[PDB]
């Protein structure tokens, strides 16, 4: 079987190895139909970090069950499934309350482990989610990134009838916009520094857009005045300025979902911190994309949205193709400012 | 009649005046029986603080109705009342939704207008709260500071069955410990730099205490391992070190209630910020102490807790006395802060 696997930075192109076999009673073998390249998995791509180089990443994929272990009785060869990349222990106190993302002894396909840039992969039954037969199988690669946004909505007890504001017009943010619209948000606002990404956001249903390199927070809040109640704000950009921005624009009692991780420190003036208290904001930390019963309602919702064709994925796709046309992957538009998702389609 | 008048630069003085008359149909005149000094006034005395000078502070008092205006139906001379010092406009969109503390055109007794360090005061009907006639009237001066902690509990949807952690053992925090014990927290933990204040906290029912000048956040989080679920953390100290501390010790999905205002900027590492997300904390900004119906459930609860005598106020009282043992007692703060509450009794 062919594959796409890397090591200490700078190398790739395509490899060739033996098909994995089921080695445990609760494993399945998946024949991969679609597997996508994410920004999380990125800067191990050459930004290093020990880890064992060895082996490669890839946690956003779908395909069909090829074989199941002697202990698997709820899945058969040919069943459509998507990857559920996290593997919690399922038995610790955090796991028993459905806090899978707070499990101390986690595991992760395409990170801790390895994931799916190959024709086949063997994983635990718990790491696959059965898909509707009516779901286009290649859109299964988007379920995991869709659930990132849905899990924030879930933590905020839903986006329905709320004035949703998405900060950051990356793939996750763009999917959140489409989901918010599909899920009955009163309104959807997108904020980003790129006018092209905002144009994309508007085509996805964001009724208005703010360019944060052109508008100040006061100007934004002024325009938001009609929509200042029942806000649900998603910070997806993961930069200090946009966390600060979210607090400054926020209406009375807004919910503020933090989905983006920071890599720089956050400096809040006394004034800005004071606004958290004065507006009585609720700031909600969001981590990964799971809830109980495992893997969570987010996965059902994403699945449902994708089968009933509520989402537009083509504009989020920078590339489709088989191994040869994906061994491609890496070229040199540099390592990022990514157009969009890059798909492997065996 | 006498009063306590604050001028600029720490100047405190006792003055003579004429008894105030009712000048509007919706006003009442209160015969003041007990009136206390708040920590937020301390900046308005020794560090500029107040929005005008000279000023009579004092938003923490109780008394008896002396007279009512022609438009007051539901109060009569002789009724015990506590001061409700905020006056929202009651007509703006925020106010209509119960967001009184987000009213933009607020009045405030002992801040925007002169307060109750005085023998009599005239205020709007809306600025008094009828007290049970079998509440000790002097304890009325504690209702407003009790409602601060109760408002934070309210924003977190209750402290019942939760492991609450009070950070900061000042008067606000000490009352919050007692309320949590009275309201049925699963456990109460207190955190402060003073071993004596923590001993005081323990005597109020905090069944364990952490001295943050001796224990690090990891040491505390380790002791808290058994109580790590369903935490409700109140930050009352209003310094950046304790906001950072609250995030570092917090268990999975803890609620963090921000009560203390910062007067320093807040600089948080990416790592501390990451923990908000990774732990999926919920951070709740708390402002003032009101809710609907005006002035809110908090006031009704503070009042019940006092009439039921569930709270212990004497170890909170640093000073009683008339207008100039009071004046000089305030003067003796100057340098630092309060050992405990200072009260004026006629
Ligand atoms: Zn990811
Ligand atoms: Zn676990
Ligand atoms: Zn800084
Ligand atoms: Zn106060
Ligand atoms: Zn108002």
């Amino acid at each position: 079987m062919k594959s796409v696997v890397n090591d200490t930075d700078g190398i790739v192109r395509v490899a060739e190895s033996v098909i994995p076999e089921i080695k445990h009673q609760d494993e399945v073998r998946v024949k991969i139909a679609s597997s996508g390249l994410c920004g999380s998995d990125l800067p191990r791509i050459f930004k290093n970090g020990a880890h064992y180089y060895p082996i490669t990443l890839g946690h956003e994929f779908s395909g069909y069950i090829d074989a199941v272990g002697s202990g698997v009785d709820d899945l058969h060869p040919g069943d459509a499934v998507a990857c559920v990349p996290l593997l919690p222990c399922f038995t610790c106190p955090e796991c028993l309350k459905g806090f899978y993302s707070q499990c101390a002894k986690y595991d992760f396909i395409g990170s801790r482990r390895d994931g799916g840039f190959a024709e086949y992969i063997v994983v635990k039954r718990k790491n696959v989610f059965a898909l509707p037969t009516d779901m286009p199988i290649e859109d299964g690669a988007f379920i995991e990134p869709i659930t990132v946004g849905l899990h924030a909505f879930h933590l905020a007890q839903g986006c329905e009838n709320k004035n949703v504001i998405i900060i950051g017009a990356g793939t996750i943010g763009l999917l959140a916009i489409q989901c918010a619209v599909a899920l009955g948000a009163k309104s959807v606002t997108a904020i980003d520094i790129s006018s092209e990404k905002l144009a994309l956001a508007k085509s996805f249903g964001a009724m208005q857009t703010f360019n944060s390199s052109e508008m100040s927070a006061p100007q934004m809040q002024s325009v938001l005045r009609e929509l200042r109640f029942n806000q649900l704000i998603l910070e997806t950009a993961g930069v200090p300025q946009t966390v600060e921005l979210a607090v400054e624009i926020a209406g009375p009692h807004a919910q503020l979902a933090l989905v983006g991780t920071l890599h720089q420190d956050l400096h809040l003036t006394s004034a800005t911190f004071g606004k958290i208290l004065r507006k009585e904001l609720t700031v909600i930390g969001s981590w990964m994309n799971y809830s109980s019963p495992w893997p969570g309602q987010e996965w059902e919702t994403a699945s449902r949205l994708l089968t009933e064709r509520k989402l537009s994925l083509e504009p989020l796709i920078a590339h489709r193709g088989s191994f040869e046309s994906f061994a491609q992957a890496v070229r040199d538009i540099a390592r990022n400012a990514m157009p969009g998702k890059v798909l492997l389609i065996p």
